């Protein structure tokens, strides 16, 4: 899975008007292969229907929340490389380590800004070669 305009985004939070944000920030960028979740059962539906190349991800959420989808994610062996980039308004400094232990490509706080999102998902794109 490479960074180019064909990469496949999940974007999942319980709350459309945040999905809504990372879609149009997405668009922007020029990825326009984006689909949603509302819940990380949800999420692991689609992921597991396959061809997603990364995925942006609030934390709190029912039926399955952010974190808990993460260690699902990194623990299956079909997918467990995949990016996961949490966002989240959660900024104590033990779920940031819960997170970032679980496996967490990165890391970013609500409310954030288009530069702020821009910039790390350039990161986590040159970290992976992507
Ligand atoms: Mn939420």
């Amino acid at each position: 899975h490479m960074a180019d305009k064909e990469l496949k985004f999940l974007v999942v939070d319980d709350f459309s008007t945040m999905r809504r944000i990372v879609r149009n920030l997405l668009k922007e960028l020029g990825f326009n292969n984006v689909e949603e979740a509302e819940d990380g059962v949800d999420a692991l539906n689609k992921l597991q229907a396959g061809g997603y190349g990364f995925v942006i991800s609030d934390w709190d959420m029912p039926n399955m929340d952010g974190l808990e989808l993460l260690k699902t994610i990194r623990a299956d062996g079909a997918m467990s490389a995949l990016p996961v980039l949490m966002v989240t308004a959660r900024a104590k400094k033990e779920n940031i380590i819960a997170a970032a232990q679980a496996g967490a490509s990165g890391y970013v706080v609500k409310p954030f800004t288009a530069a702020t999102l821009e910039e790390k998902l350039n990161k986590i794109f040159e970290k992976l070669g992507m």
